[PDB]
């Protein structure tokens, strides 16, 4: 019954994505005036002061900004925050790219062959397939073929996953990227997860759409209008959407001493189910066996959700966040958590 | 209206001091079994070194709680799950917004004086402590324990009237507002003095005990001498639970023995000031900080300070109560004892956690998953 999902500050305004009483996502931008402040934000922190009147507060405005957000939350949300995840749009994605090994995401030279994107709300795996990626043109994926045992020419993708798939073929990357951007537009994720999304997936999709669809298409992702990056691996920031890499969440809260943290290693360890063995080379897979390629893409995207159903690290994230009355990204930072508590303790 | 002051475990029981509904402090031993736990705590001894932690989870049945609770002893006294055990109690017991009233929280701070040939090494504790001023926020009174006889010199009683007089009249210029709240108590000997100090603690138990360097000097010296003069059994009386233990840490902090008085949170004001004031000073001595914050200072002294009791014991005692009142003055400006209480009750954790981002983050993980 009313809780935040995103808290942004554009101008001296607070753009906030939320979920009101009737479990529906909405948006209400507000020109907010902070109650408290911390002199030291002009280990080590400081006591939050309290403006007795909106007068001395206004006399203080403009003369970091995260206290603004924290102030907004504490003010607009007083008392126990109660939430239900069913209205929180959690989406993860795993993209596929064929080309010279480790297609550097900063350069983004090669096309994207596939993009499965699960969306927790409608519980569907949207599969984007470019059966025309420069390296070749290949056949449509067989939702009926990918099931029948390997005693045949199929990959044993469980029926459950397949029932939830929505396949979408494209003969050119450009037309494919155009649709993906359209899906985020149609269904803006609250939290965007994956396994190494921060390292590969995200930067790649960005630098790509940039290099192709140009800067303006890339900003379609951020609801408020802009995507930044720290740039040698560079990382992207889609304002309005919390990007929480599951690999990081796993290393931080799983407490498992595994010799490897590849998705296959963790998935096999957690879910026990594996993925059908290879068959010859590796990268050539798309041409030397498309269809299995795509089935793999979806399988990988499901395993993240599978690990989560066991671990519940997305639950933890919301729980810590709403209890400390802070933005989603703060849960992985002891400092940012402590800092949230100091401010909200008043 | 009903809030905790201390949460300790004696055995597999929780012993808590709390403020009831009539502002009356109280203690209760509760047979308790946690409803949640963290698998990583009965192992993770070197992991936030790695920065790792883990999600909490409910015990399916009481049989499981008992199993865990029994592995605890198999693990030992200072077991990590123990802190979660206290966290579980707080969360289960105070399942709602905590309404605390500082008025009912006894904060005390002291400052001792030890005249000696060489620096009074706390671990050594060989020189007689010849003065102790102990302020108590509930009484709002300074308790001055003045030793008149030592191996250093017999001396005359302190003069409340000369103390207020100007330096030219041979006075100490200590404010009357302070002098009005003093409760002077001269002693013919140390044994008598310390025995009376212990009795003060037992009679007026601090919730929070502050000072300035009380952790590294005062507390250790006080404890080490009581032990050496009145024996271990007597020093244990400082704890409402009889548990008082030393800890020899080190390096840039030095091979410093520090003490723990279970039942009382010892929070050094020097630390709070270092973590929360946010001021760069070339010295964090009481004087530099006090001057800088309150704008007032102590009167200069033309003469060897290390001989001040022999040369001017009147000024010696006045300086002592000025120092003790300086901490309360600083706190009056800064408000750090209040921040500690607000953080602790919000996060629903013990007072001591508030000091580290790690310990705070840690209690949030545990408590966010509906720990109650
Ligand atoms: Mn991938
Ligand atoms: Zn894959």
């Amino acid at each position: 019954d009313e809780f935040y999902i995103s808290i942004e500050t554009v101008g001296n305004n607070i753009v906030e994505r939320y979920i009101d009483e009737n479990g529906k996502e909405r948006t209400r931008e507000v020109e907010y005036l902070p109650t408290m402040f911390r002199h030291c934000k002009e280990g080590k922190n400081c006591a939050p002061q309290k403006f007795p009147s909106m007068k001395d507060a206004r006399d203080w405005m403009k003369r970091g900004m995260n206290d603004f957000k924290l102030a907004y939350i504490s003010d607009t949300y007083g008392s126990e925050i109660v939430y239900d995840r069913k209205f929180v749009r959690v989406a993860n994605c795993d993209i596929e790219v064929t080309g010279d090994k480790f297609p550097d995401p900063m350069k983004a030279e090669y096309e994207i062959d596939a993009i499965t994107h699960y969306d927790s709300i409608d519980d569907r795996f949207y599969v984007f397939d470019l059966l025309n990626s420069m390296y070749g043109s290949v056949s449509k994926w067989d939702a009926k073929l990918a099931a029948k045992l390997d005693c045949e020419g199929g990959d044993e993708v469980p029926q459950e996953i397949l029932d939830r798939v929505i396949y979408m073929p494209f003969d050119n990357e450009r037309d494919m990227l155009m649709e993906y951007i359209n899906l985020w537009e149609q269904k803006r994720p609250a939290i965007f997860t994956g396994w190494n999304i921060e390292g590969f997936d995200v930067p790649y999709i960005m630098n790509r759409v940039k290099m192709i669809l140009g800067e303006r298409s890339m900003k379609r992702f951020s609801p408020i209008g802009r995507v930044k990056s720290k740039l040698s691996k560079e990382i992207y920031s889609i304002d309005g959407v919390s990007i929480l890499d599951y690999l990081d969440l796993y290393k931080k809260f799983a407490f498992t001493n595994l010799p490897s943290f590849s998705l296959e290693s963790v998935a096999q360890h957690e879910t026990k189910k594996g993925k059908l063995p290879y068959d010859g080379p590796i990268n050539k897979l798309r041409e030397t066996n498309h269809q299995r390629y795509i089935s793999y893409n979806i399988i990988d995207v499901e395993s993240v959700q599978a690990i989560d159903k066991i671990r519940g690290f997305i639950d933890l994230v919301l729980s810590m966040s709403y209890y400390a009355k802070m933005p989603f990204s703060g849960v992985m930072s002891p400092i940012k958590t402590w800092d949230a508590i100091i401010f909200n303790s008043l």
